[PDB]
């Protein structure tokens, strides 16, 4: 299996699934390093976020617990196909890169936040994280090239 992805047993069906410890994803799916990585990103800041502010609110008061939430509700409806990543970006996150659709360029090693960085190279071209947390906030990271 591809690095951060481990096999697992589901609790509720009897069947296998994977997840992968790095970014948070998990699928029934079995799954399939550059220098380089572009990446788009939704955040959701919480009372704890090291700057609790954003272009959607001066103050941001959720707890990190209705910030996992929040995020949660976000990656049901993109996996569902009920809204799309980058109008939930658009729409939700608290990063000023929302304008950009969530876009953050193409990045290398040594720029992001480590946590951020190590989801990021860890997904293939096309696959999107679980929840990330940061400093920041906790994030969904869509690996785009
Ligand atoms: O650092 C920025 C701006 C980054 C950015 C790059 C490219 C286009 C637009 C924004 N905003 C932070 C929130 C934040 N923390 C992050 C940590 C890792 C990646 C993206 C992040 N975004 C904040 O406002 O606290």
């Amino acid at each position: 299996l591809p690095p951060g992805w481990e096999k697992a047993m589901s609790r509720s069906s009897g069947r296998v699934y994977y997840f992968n410890h790095i970014t948070n994803a998990s699928q029934w799916e079995r799954p399939s390093e550059p220098a380089r990585v572009r990446c788009s990103h939704l955040l959701v800041k919480h009372s704890q976020s090291r700057r609790p502010s954003s272009w959607r609110q001066e103050k941001i008061t959720r707890t990190k617990e209705e910030a996992l939430e929040l995020i949660n509700g976000y990656i049901q409806k993109i996996k569902s196909g009920e809204e799309d990543f980058e109008s939930l970006a658009s729409q939700f996150s608290d990063c000023s890169s929302a304008k950009a659709r969530g876009d953050l360029g193409a990045f290398s090693r040594g720029q992001m936040a480590k946590p951020f960085e190590d989801a990021s190279f860890a997904l293939r071209t096309g696959e999107m994280s679980g929840p990330v947390f940061t400093d920041s906030g906790i994030h969904i990271i869509l690996r785009t090239e």
